[PDB]
């Protein structure tokens, strides 16, 4: 339990360090606003899952959406 | 774009390859059943976040929980 919790922390911190900078760049090429962010996310979800759905892709979309939310906060 | 959906698939498929086998190993060392999955998850969750919380840890917990549910379903 406590040991697996720490291993999840290592995986979690690993996910952060690997892809967080990749999301920032994906948001720059996007240039989203407070009026296209929801439709962009919804269309991106359909486009992603059309080629297949797995837990990694769901987890990638959730992290991207959270980073999308932060980007629209900071540059809106 | 629909162009971004294709790059998320690459990240998503990479996330699956990178950690799915590690999630399997952590689960078969933990050996959970239906009678104990909920308490194990909720204690694993709090202990994880009391060391710090960021979006990677949140999604790692979500993916772990999904594979946890799959392990108990056997």
């Amino acid at each position: 339990m406590g040991q697996v919790g720490r291993q999840l922390a290592i995986i979690g911190d690993d996910i952060n360090r690997r892809y967080d900078s990749e999301f920032q760049t994906m948001l720059q090429h996007l240039q989203p606003t407070a009026e296209n962010a929801y439709e962009y996310f919804t269309k991106i979800a359909t486009s992603l899952f059309e080629s297949g759905i797995n837990w990694g892709r769901v987890v990638a979309l959730l992290g991207f959406g959270y980073r999308l939310a932060l980007h629209v906060y900071q540059h809106g």
